[PDB]
């Protein structure tokens, strides 16, 4: 039938959270403007896993999962190459075999950066204590500030019957 329109996270977008607190939004049964998130952005880099990024703003999909955070240029670095550092292990990881992209964008900022460096997460997963996260947060004022570029995980899932997310034209 008549899909509604999802709605974009623009206001996210010009102020990427913390890593340690970073932000999910579900897109499932709608139309979306893909743009937002990929063409519209200042990109700084763009990687995509198991779609080409000339295609990923064309076709429908299953669902698609945005998360949404900062990340200075060490732990985006890691992050690309899938090597281990304190980002992937204690704020957030890539769930196993990811289908999607990772989209790192300019901010212009360079502030202070709550990074958790103790308390292992599962991939896919959080810090949920608050107490902790506040540590962290109140730490991040006492450290070094980072430069800092903002970060959306496109995540996908491919079209299976009817109720998809498909792009606007
Ligand atoms: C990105 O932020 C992290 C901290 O969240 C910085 O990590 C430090 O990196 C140096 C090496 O450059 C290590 O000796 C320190 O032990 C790290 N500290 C922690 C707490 O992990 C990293 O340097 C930052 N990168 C940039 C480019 O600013």
């Amino acid at each position: 039938g008549i899909q509604s329109y999802c709605t974009p996270p623009y206001s996210v977008l010009q102020d990427p959270p913390q890593p340690v607190v970073w932000r999910r939004y579900m897109l499932y049964d709608c139309v979306f403007d893909f743009t937002v998130v990929v063409d519209s952005l200042p990109t700084h880099q763009l990687q995509c896993y198991g779609v080409s990024p000339r295609r990923l703003a064309s076709m429908c999909y299953g669902s698609v999962t945005l998360d949404v955070m900062r990340i200075n240029e060490t732990h985006l670095n890691n992050l690309f190459n899938r090597v281990p550092d304190t980002f992937s292990l204690y704020n957030y990881a890539l769930p196993d075999n990811f289908y999607g992209c990772l989209h790192a964008f300019y901010l212009n900022s360079t502030a202070p950066y709550a990074v958790a460096n103790r308390f292992p997460i599962k991939p896919g997963g959080r810090q949920s204590n608050s107490a902790f996260i506040d540590t962290v947060i109140n730490a991040a004022h006492y450290s070094p500030f980072s430069y800092v570029y903002g970060l959306a995980v496109i995540t996908l899932k491919p079209a299976a019957g009817s109720k998809l997310v498909c792009p606007v034209a």
